[PDB]
């Protein structure tokens, strides 16, 4: 039957929709549904950029949801496969019916927020479109009636599966392309449709209702699904309402989480490009609306250094083509693809500023792309909002890269807790050098698990995973990276520190000698006694392409296309290294790879300050005739100053600075 509730949300005197209000207030409530999706079908009052509906094609992933919905319920989950060579989905099917709460054995709290934004249900509308089997709208019908029924609206705000917002605000950015995929099709009926809109003004009531209380990534997206629903869907009585709403909190969060450095507050490049992709998105609807007026004159001004950042954490492998990653994992992020960036990221950064030569350069260049416009310069990039130091010797595949994690906690990342984005890993740095990343960070693997098993998300997050200093390998408790000095010249210099522990801080000098290789000037300060430990995790490779110098407490390379490392610690106290298996996960689906790491350890006593010195050196073929050395030639610590001196290669450089 019409849900006679769609005559209450929608503005029956919107223009066009004058047969709607004739045939329903003659009580002809079937008439006027019908003519509201004769209207729907017809109109051309809207633009969503977002959607193209000419020369649709699917992909055989999607293909592969489209069908697996169809039987035994197994309906794609990202990151969540009964069986992921065939890309299978578990099957929530339980007695012959749906159970929406259905979660695999070892999931995180990620499967169920997943399979609440249907994932499927795009995949089945594009392959309703290529094929035109109406057994894909059919499915979709069958399947989100089940759903309305099933998960009704808490009155009291969101719950943590099927009302969370992120949830929420992804079902109303698909479901007003659903609507436009599947409106012609004979199973699309006016009783249909007035329990779909009554549905989707639910989904933007509540986004109204409730503004995400912790700010961040999902209020973000929450204003953006608001913009879209008011934007979109106008005839709604409540769609002003809801634009309005969302084009505000977005002019106010374009300001309030994006750093002077250019860097969203999370910390995290996924989110960070994707707080970018809601705000370019908002704009370009609005434009496309004739709603820009919605927005401030400069709304796009702070995505600029945001989409700077984006530029500095593209490595240069991202030039030429391959299936391997392609940008560091620090923090809750993970790998990305050639095509993501190009396509998607660089192409709305160019986009957004035509006259940038440098993203130009990044979206043309990429993935062996023909290159126009140009790169920056190859001076040392800091980010001292977020924590984050970029040195370079260039842009081009043949180059190095360093970047080097120093990261501060603020109001939308105040926690380093399990449950947050980030992680307790200061110092900490990833190395790409001439095609290889040598030092790739260890990644996320898997989120966090209410009331559950936490082991994986613990171990990715351990301080000793990453490439730093810690004591007894304990997690530090505070993230207050502080800048201390930088130097410009053949030789680069960063310093900086972060007071991680009560009784220990923990300053890094990073020399970047000649600009070919480094020299890390580590010291653990203050009175903390106990066993102190400088961590690497080391580029995969089989037994024989990494091998630990335990003898020499470091590590070198072997690879058999010369693009080798040799690495080694120095320090001033006896020390011991200690090699361990490290991990690596790619995405966020519970899997990884192992890969070498190790400790340099040594005791200090509580009048004592550790101080160690590493040289990491490419080396271009054999390893075996590189010789390094190193001391301290100053008195001990000092809090102004660090002198060292390294032998490489029968060339003796002293290294010195004074803050």
């Amino acid at each position: 039957v019409v849900d006679p509730q769609v005559f209450e949300a929608i503005n029956l005197n919107y223009p066009g929709l004058e047969k709607v209000k004739e045939f329903y207030e003659a009580g002809e409530h079937y008439y006027a549904a019908n003519a509201l999706l004769e209207y729907y079908r017809t109109r051309t009052n809207v633009t969503n950029p977002n959607l193209s509906l000419i020369n649709v094609t699917i992909s055989e992933a999607e293909q592969a949801k489209a069908d697996y919905a169809l039987v035994d319920y197994r309906f794609h989950v990202n990151n969540f496969y009964e069986d992921k060579e065939t890309l299978k989905p578990y099957s929530v099917k339980q007695d012959g019916g749906i159970n929406w709460e259905y979660s695999p054995k070892d999931a995180s709290d990620e499967y169920q927020k997943q399979l609440h934004r249907h994932q499927w249900f795009i995949p089945q509308a594009k392959a309703y479109r290529v094929s035109g089997d109406e057994k894909y709208i059919q499915s979709w019908i069958e399947v989100y009636k089940n759903w309305i029924e099933n998960n009704p609206k808490p009155t009291t705000g969101p719950n943590t599966t099927s009302w969370w917002q992120l949830q929420v605000s992804t079902r109303i950015g698909d479901q007003v392309q659903l609507l436009e995929y599947f409106k012609n099709s004979v199973n699309f009926t006016p009783e249909w449709l007035s329990t779909f809109l009554v549905e989707f003004a639910e989904q933007a009531d509540f986004l109204v209702d409730y503004p995400y209380e912790s700010g961040g990534n999902i209020l973000i997206s929450q204003a953006n699904a608001l913009a879209t629903a008011g934007t979109l869907m106008p005839e709604f009585k409540n769609a002003e309402k809801w634009m309005n709403t969302g084009y505000q909190i977005l002019s106010e969060e374009v300001q309030n989480q994006i750093m002077s450095d250019g860097w969203h507050k999370e910390m995290s490049l996924h989110y960070h490009i994707g707080i970018v992709a809601d705000f370019y998105e908002a704009m370009k609807l609005a434009e496309a609306n004739q709603l820009s007026s919605k927005l401030p004159s400069d709304f796009t001004e702070p995505l600029r250094k945001a989409a700077e950042v984006v530029m500095y954490f593209t490595y240069p492998n991202y030039f030429i083509k391959g299936s391997d990653n392609v940008v560091p994992m620090f923090n809750d992020s993970w790998s990305r693809t050639r095509n993501v960036l190009k396509n998607t990221n660089f192409k709305q950064y160019v986009e957004m500023f035509p006259d940038s030569e440098e993203l130009k350069y990044m979206q043309t260049a990429g993935n062996g792309g023909t290159a126009q416009g140009r790169t920056p310069n190859n001076d040392m990039k800091l980010f001292d909002q977020a924590g984050y130091y970029v040195l370079r010797n260039g842009w081009t595949p043949a180059s190095t890269v360093m970047i080097l994690s120093n990261n501060k906690s603020n109001d939308a990342s105040n926690s380093l807790s399990a449950y947050s984005h980030n992680q307790p890993d200061n110092g900490t740095f990833e190395l790409y050098h001439n095609g290889r990343n040598f030092f790739p960070d260890s990644g996320v693997c898997t989120y966090y698990t209410s009331g559950g098993d936490n082991d994986l998300r613990y171990w990715f997050r351990g301080i000793d995973k990453h490439n730093t200093l810690s004591i007894g390998k304990q997690n530090i408790k505070k993230a207050a990276g502080k800048l201390l000095k930088s130097e410009e010249g053949a030789t680069e210099l960063v310093v900086f520190e972060n007071q991680g522990y009560d009784n220990l801080k923990h300053r890094r000098a990073v020399f970047y000698v000649n600009k070919k290789f480094f020299v890390l000037v580590d010291e653990g300060i203050g009175n903390a006694e106990g066993t102190i430990n400088l961590s690497f995790n080391l580029c995969e490779g089989t037994a024989s392409e990494v091998v630990m110098d335990t003898d020499k407490n470091g590590v070198h390379t072997a690879f058999s296309n010369n693009n080798n490392i040799i690495v080694r610690t120095f320090a001033n106290k006896a020390v011991t290294c200690s090699p361990f298996t490290g991990r690596i996960a790619y995405l966020v689906d519970g899997a990884y790879n192992t890969r070498q790491s190790y400790t340099i350890d040594m005791n200090k006593s509580a009048d004592e300050t550790a101080r160690y010195i590493t040289v990491i050196l490419p080396v271009n073929g054999s390893t075996d005739t590189s010789s390094i050395s190193a001391k301290f030639i100053d008195s001990g610590y000092s809090e102004n100053s660090a002198s060292v001196e390294v032998s490489v290669n029968g060339e003796t450089h002293t290294l010195s600075y004074t803050l």
